[PDB]
């Protein structure tokens, strides 16, 4: 139906996009970047994340597809050589959609109410604004720990192969509706203690970070990173919303992991 | 109904057991260690694991309860001081059961067929029988990696706070039906590569370990450790069977984790 | 001889300082904070680091002593209760000095020459100024790796129990004239590789960090953190300079470590 | 002078050995495997370790050289293609020797005195004989920790790229006269605490492991692994003895590390 194509913007990706637009012109496919039904990302995983956040208000009406023009992007399940086969199978349709869970981040501020919510496909992280980073971690209203260190990272399942992995987190198959919290350089001695281990939470569990001294934090959501001031609370939970991928052939997650980290 | 009580066997635990037997005698409670309906473990987590494996053929007909006479056992949710309240609330009943997932281990041998299956509440591990440990890891029939190192550990959710934790694994809430694979001292250089990260698998995923040279392995299931010879394959999957706990009050998993590792 | 006392500035530390000044008044001790010969720090390890950097141009003419008014500071080897014994043994003298190695950091800039050097007692770290952090690591003019991640930390021996420890670094006895490099959340996949392991360098080895794209970095030296622009190179080596401590009794490093992390 | 050549024993290494023997026959070189002065190892690092232990009573009278017939052995600094250049430069001599530190392991037994000492080029490790592994760690007669876990590894500097590396240890340049202790899967909770971090000790420091319950341990020294019974103490210290290598060209340790783990 309606489709759109976002491009990394280098010469290689722009030309692939133009050629795919020409190929779609031979079918009942209409280019519309306002309310598309298929969103094709041509570039890398960064390009795909921007595509996701470009259309995160219409997630349930869109199936995403990624083409990697550089090396294998984790959200890319297509090489540029297969772009014509992509046009054709997409044109005919009859594909099946797969859904990965997402992370909801709520940021509460002081001096009254006011709230901001964000959706993450990889992760959301919290760091301080220059000084020391100290937050109380509250799990389902239960005070769990006082964290002192560089920061905290909350990952989706498909995010576990990204920042989460570099922090020592586990890789979880994206059929598991969960989120995973990992530490960044916690201090542990006689007076300061954190769990250390990554923590994996199911749906409906709420993880709340609460300031202890400084109330300014650098908060990231995927690629976006903003300094938030007068923060009262940061709440993490598995979103009710999901991202849908258009799948045309079997490419299992664990094979995707193998290709990306073991050999290809 | 029918109940039984297993004891660590020290003076403290035997006397608590005898006193609980006397208290149960004042109700319609019948001691039967053949087909009990409630199994009470008095001791530590080792005592509770033995209780579980003592009755693993009647898991769906039994609710387990643990009393820790030493420090807080992770499967113990009762102190000895509360044993009388335990007798009474157990006597009246009306409690609710909670269920944790279990791990199925299948060991296939050569020189014909023959198979052995085991159930694990904490984990199952594989090490070599003296020489180097080398196995191919196959996930859902897909060759994932060739592991060279000291061994591998596959953990249940409630097991993730045990051996899994010491190996760098994530802690997962036991409502998640999953199993987690962690490495023991893998070698990684120009010629040998493993994923490194712990891996978390959902139900219905099968992880198969396959010998490369030596076919003898030391295989553990919770406390039991046996040398298996002429092994053709070791298969891991989340069991369809579950362990049921009798719960009388709220004691959340993450509070249990906090009490055991942060402070109490 | 000449001495001075720096204070954390809370009520507890200021009063201890005034009382020690009064006690020193009963001996041939002269207060001089311009060219002191003994520098006493009253507070925590942060207070001691400021004391060190206050007098880092006269390191070879000064013996440092730390009193911890809070919990045991790692550079503090005296409790407040022993302050009078400190005055007296310091007054009589005859103590012996011990020396720990230091880290030299040289920052070279572009648009001409120009250089800045800094001395570190704990560590020096490098992070990016917002964007991705990518540096080439060059050891004794040999290209070792291209690091992609959050940053790098170079620690002195006595620094290894601080930030270095939280990053997974080894603890090294301060009689070893060395420096230790640890990674902060490196990315490792098919295209990006770092060593992962902490690296320990002897004297006369030079570790050079060289920019790949962005040339702006946040560089810390102990507590001081500055954004450096137009950076051409960051060079690390074990300093020829050393910090001298006044020692009055045996308090071994490994006992100091035990008291700080195991139990006290 | 006198030389000998040990071979991995595969067809490739035996033939290289025979060809080198023929080449040495054209010089004043005499084959003697009783009191050689040059020991050439042809194979892998395992072959080189056997060569070292074959002649560990004449370490100060021997210079070692390694040829790797498989991939780059860490103690191999020669490819098979350069074997003739090796013969010739060795024949002429005038090379310079380099020395790496070694680890001394002393095992004391009960039921009287009796002692066994061993020399290690890579490491010495301690594990239990089946049951739980619990030892008290005593550093220079100071009780440091009670270790509960899978075992402990004490590495030389050149050993730090081997088992030590897989356990999270730091890589240290072999000019540093030190040894490094790393944990194997320590348990850490409310009642059990270890340092966690690897520990690096200078010369003259003594690390003593002392049994708590079971007195039987599996003790390894490089490739050799023996069950020791009635053990009273295991003592580690940097040896006064050193291994000498014959060096013909510059091949820096950090380049050796880069070639072995980053790329080649
Ligand atoms: N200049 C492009 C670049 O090299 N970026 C990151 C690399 O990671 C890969 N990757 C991404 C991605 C992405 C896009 N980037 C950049 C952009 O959006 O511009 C934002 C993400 O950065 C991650 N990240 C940040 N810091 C670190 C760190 N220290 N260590 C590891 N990852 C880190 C966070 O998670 C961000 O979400 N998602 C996944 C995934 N799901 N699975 C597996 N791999 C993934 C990319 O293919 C690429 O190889
Ligand atoms: N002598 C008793 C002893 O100290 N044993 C182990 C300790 O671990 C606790 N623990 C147990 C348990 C248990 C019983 N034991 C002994 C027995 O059965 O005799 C078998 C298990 O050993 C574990 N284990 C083996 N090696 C290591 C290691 N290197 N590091 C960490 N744990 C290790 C494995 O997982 C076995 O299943 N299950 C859990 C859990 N679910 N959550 C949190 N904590 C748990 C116990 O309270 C106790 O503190
Ligand atoms: N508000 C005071 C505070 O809690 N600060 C840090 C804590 O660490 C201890 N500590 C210090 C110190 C110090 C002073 N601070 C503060 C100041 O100067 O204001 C600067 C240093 O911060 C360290 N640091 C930074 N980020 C992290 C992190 N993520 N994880 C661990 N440590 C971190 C760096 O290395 C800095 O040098 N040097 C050592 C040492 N040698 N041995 C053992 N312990 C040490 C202090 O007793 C204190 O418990
Ligand atoms: N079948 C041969 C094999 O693959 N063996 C080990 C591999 O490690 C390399 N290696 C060796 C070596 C060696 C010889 N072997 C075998 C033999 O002697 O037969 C004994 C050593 O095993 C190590 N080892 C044991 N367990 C583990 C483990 N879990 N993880 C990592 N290493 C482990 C210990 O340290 C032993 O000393 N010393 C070093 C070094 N200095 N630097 C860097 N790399 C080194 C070898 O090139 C080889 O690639």
């Amino acid at each position: 139906m309606k489709y759109m194509i976002t491009s990394k913007g280098d010469e290689k990706s722009d030309l692939l996009r133009l050629n795919m637009i020409a190929g779609f012109g031979e079918y009942d496919m209409e280019y519309d970047d306002v309310e598309p039904e298929i969103v094709i990302s041509i570039g890398g995983d960064g390009t795909f994340l921007s595509a996701f956040h470009q259309y995160e208000e219409r997630l349930d009406e869109i199936a995403f597809i990624g083409i990697h023009t550089g090396h294998l992007g984790f959200y890319a399940d297509w090489r540029p050589a297969e772009a014509d086969k992509l046009v054709k199978l997409l044109a005919k349709g009859e594909y099946q959609k797969v859904s990965y869970p997402l992370l909801k981040t709520t940021v509460k501020y002081g001096i009254g109410k006011k709230e901001a919510t964000y959706l993450a496909l990889n992760e959301s992280t919290v760091k301080s604004s220059g000084g020391p980073f100290v937050v109380d971690v509250v799990i389902n209203d239960i005070h769990f720990e006082r964290f002192r260190g560089d920061g905290l990272c909350m990952s989706t399942p498909s995010g576990t192969t990204a920042y989460n992995k570099s922090l020592g987190g586990a890789l979880m198959h994206p059929s598991i509706e969960a989120m995973q919290l990992t530490e960044m350089a916690s201090i542990n001695n006689r007076v300061y203690r954190t769990i250390g281990s990554p923590l994996v939470f199911p749906k409906h569990h709420v993880v709340s970070l609460q300031p202890v001294n400084d109330k300014d934090f650098q908060i990231s959501v995927d690629h976006l990173s903003i300094l938030h001031r007068d923060v009262q609370e940061i709440r993490y939970e598995v979103s009710a919303k999901k991202i849908h991928f258009a799948r045309f052939r079997s490419f299992p997650f664990w094979r995707r992991v193998h290709d990306s980290f073991i050999e290809d």
